[PDB]
């Protein structure tokens, strides 16, 4: 296919002051981009089967006075180091075996302790030098928390300034164990344990002014399927529809358990936003019918002749009753969306009007769109360019806005026939272009970023 590009190796690591710059970028974008994701997708002659097991690459674009500086390294994780140093596969990955959890930290990048971290959904991040991208090593928690899975999705309080995740203990007696993390410490803060029979594959959850929202979908898995069987992660988890969906609701400062509720079965990677409103909570999330995405993901149907099977997800919002009752949904958009981000640092916990994200409706191509959600006037905006396939659209808030939608949207943007990628930068106001960044290679299709100041 066309974007086969953005699902190959790329070996190219280098370090560059300057790169060419059309357009004008803003003076006041002073902070670093880092971007998250697979680079490497085979091993000599061993292939990683899903888009989840690439080994980690980070890129920096850090802005100074209108120009920008890139940086790409490989994460050197022991998953990494192994690869590169006996050609085998040597970490268990989400859907690769070889022929200890790994480090391969490729999914998302943070701050805990005031320390980059890389992280995937595997217990413990992985500490990198934003100056340099090179690896510190194992980020260890300082605390009694046991897991064996957790999310590369953690929430951020502003207020409180405190990280919120939670890490499930998979055993015969397995705990989603919902934390916190104060700043300026890697001590995790119990809020609450929920015991559970099957866990649940929650790759990402809500969070709300009081509460955690954990959303079960009923993609589960048997613990000692997961201990003894010889197949990978992610081939021991099961559909379970008549399980439905478990909305599970924690206080986030007291850990007490507000209540469980159930809608009918639908599966999700991406929360988008949840917020308290009277005695009710909506939750907002990139939701497909059921688990089969999972499947679409393996690298063989992504770069093969069959992406029209590749199912859509759509923002439902989830009303939740407090006062009791079945979980109903309303869409809020028409549009087929994943990687969403809102205006995170203002509008995380409260009513919000814009979602940005790519638009996965098939139109034209493949993930080829740029989308923002006006969920008032139920209208969309969209940019796209030919043969260009668009990554996650990272919002900054512009000095001293006014307004959810004043600032710039960023995304690593792969051009197909130029055979590179270019980070394109949009007014979030308008959402069309104020500059684009070239990059001398292309950039394999990630998975999160992050902008630091
Ligand atoms: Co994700």
């Amino acid at each position: 296919n066309k974007f086969q590009l953005g699902f190959s190796t790329l070996s190219e690591e280098l370090d560059l002051e300057s790169l060419q710059v059309k357009g004008t970028i803003p003076k006041w974008l002073s902070g670093t981009l880092i971007r998250n994701g697979p680079a490497k997708f085979e091993v000599g002659k061993e292939k990683f089967q899903h888009w989840f097991d690439g080994l980690a690459m980070l890129h920096k674009f850090s802005f100074k006075e209108g120009k920008v500086s890139y940086a790409n390294k490989f994460l050197e994780s022991k998953a990494y180091q192994s690869a590169r140093d006996t050609d085998k596969i040597s970490y268990r990955e989400f859907a690769t075996d070889p022929c200890k959890f790994t480090d391969n930290a490729n999914v998302n990048v943070t701050k805990i302790a005031e320390r980059f971290v890389a992280m995937t959904e595997t217990p413990l991040p992985v500490e990198f030098d934003i100056n340099t991208l090179k690896t510190v090593g194992v980020f260890a928690y300082d605390d009694k928390i046991e897991s064996g899975l957790t999310t590369a999705h953690p929430h951020y309080d502003f207020v409180k300034n405190e990280l919120v995740n939670y890490a499930t203990k998979i055993s015969r007696s397995s705990n989603y164990n919902v934390y916190k993390i104060a700043d300026k410490t890697n001590h995790r803060n119990l809020i609450g344990s929920i015991p559970v029979e099957e866990p649940a594959y929650m790759h990402s959850f809500a969070m709300t002014e009081n509460y955690v929202v954990l959303v079960e979908y009923p993609f589960v898995v048997k613990p000692l399927d997961l201990l003894l069987s010889g197949k990978p992660f992610i081939e021991n988890f099961s559909w379970k529809p008549e399980n439905g969906t478990r909305f599970i609701i924690v206080n986030r400062q007291n850990g007490n358990l507000v209540g469980t509720y159930k809608s009918d079965a639908f599966f999700a990677f991406h929360h988008v936003n949840a917020f308290e409103k009277q005695e009710e909570i909506f939750v907002d999330i990139i939701a497909y019918q059921d688990s089969s995405i999972v499947n679409a993901l393996y690298l063989d149907i992504l770069r093969g002749q069959k992406t029209d099977t590749i199912p859509t997800s759509h923002i439902r919002r989830y009303r939740i009753p407090l006062s009791g009752g079945q979980v109903e949904y309303e869409m809020l958009s028409s549009e087929a969306v994943e990687l969403p981000r809102i205006n995170y640092k203002q509008y995380n916990t409260k009513d919000y009007r814009f979602v940005y994200g790519i638009s996965t409706y098939s139109a034209s191509d493949f993930a080829n769109q740029l989308v923002k959600i006006d969920i008032l006037r139920k209208s969309s905006k969209i940019w796209s360019e030919k043969d260009c396939y668009p990554g996650e659209p990272v919002f900054v808030g512009a000095p001293d806005a006014t307004k959810e939608d004043e600032g710039l949207i960023l995304s690593a943007v792969l051009d197909a026939t130029n055979a590179k990628s270019f980070l394109l930068i949009l007014d979030a106001t308008t959402f069309e272009e104020v500059a684009r960044a070239e990059v001398p290679h292309h950039i394999p299709f990630g998975f999160h970023g992050n902008y630091f100041e």
